[PDB]
């Protein structure tokens, strides 16, 4: 979805001014055509939450810093993908590059949930 | 949730190669209590698919690295609210870092798949 930024306040429920603070932090971006995604909107709320722990947006800017870095390593392996899809009536040619995207993703979010519990543990 | 090499193969269902390699290259490795955990199943799941994609064990250690050093950033944040947990009665409870330390991981989760979703 394409998120106006008062779209992307009412779905996630959190003020303008942590939006903006995680906007001038770099944090949170808008895509290449102004507007915020449904990625966005969890963005938001946890970064919320986060505030609420004591963790202002100044602090997450290291995430982002590491997701993009973490998303061209995904892109190098997806990127060239894109064109083996099968491109049959039933299919979608993107779908390949999105599954092995996701597989990535998955990849890596389970090797922080698991490094993490071996430092809080 | 505390796996042993053999259950975490059978889990898996990957070839012996696969988590030996795996383990070589320092990607997986086992918890501080020396066993695996169920994101150890899903690592090598995943690794799998990817080794089929032309991802090879190798190529996953720019990953764990950063992983690594993601879940050090997340101690710094998380490490803290452990002594404030709800213990109620009893003497610990690290409930509010582990609240915290979820946060961050879907925090930053949703801003890997966003960066994805607009360099595709
Ligand atoms: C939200 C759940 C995951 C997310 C995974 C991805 C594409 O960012 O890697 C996907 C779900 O597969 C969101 C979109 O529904 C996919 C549209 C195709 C874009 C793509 O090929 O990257
Ligand atoms: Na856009």
């Amino acid at each position: 979805m394409r998120l106006s930024r008062e779209d992307l306040l009412e779905r996630s429920e959190v003020a303008d001014e942590l939006l903006t603070a995680l906007l001038k932090a770099g944090v949170i971006t808008t895509g290449p055509g102004g507007f915020f995604d449904e990625h966005a909107v969890v963005i938001l709320q946890c970064a919320r939450a986060l505030a609420e722990y004591g963790v202002e947006p100044r602090h997450l800017r290291a995430f982002r810093s590491a997701a993009d870095r973490q998303s061209d390593l995904i892109a190098q392996i997806a990127g060239p993908l894109v064109k083996a899809g099968k491109a049959g009536a039933r299919d979608r040619a993107d779908d390949l590059a999105r599954e092995v995207a996701a597989l990535a993703i998955t990849l890596h979010t389970s090797l922080i949930k698991s490094a993490v519990r071996d430092v809080l543990h």
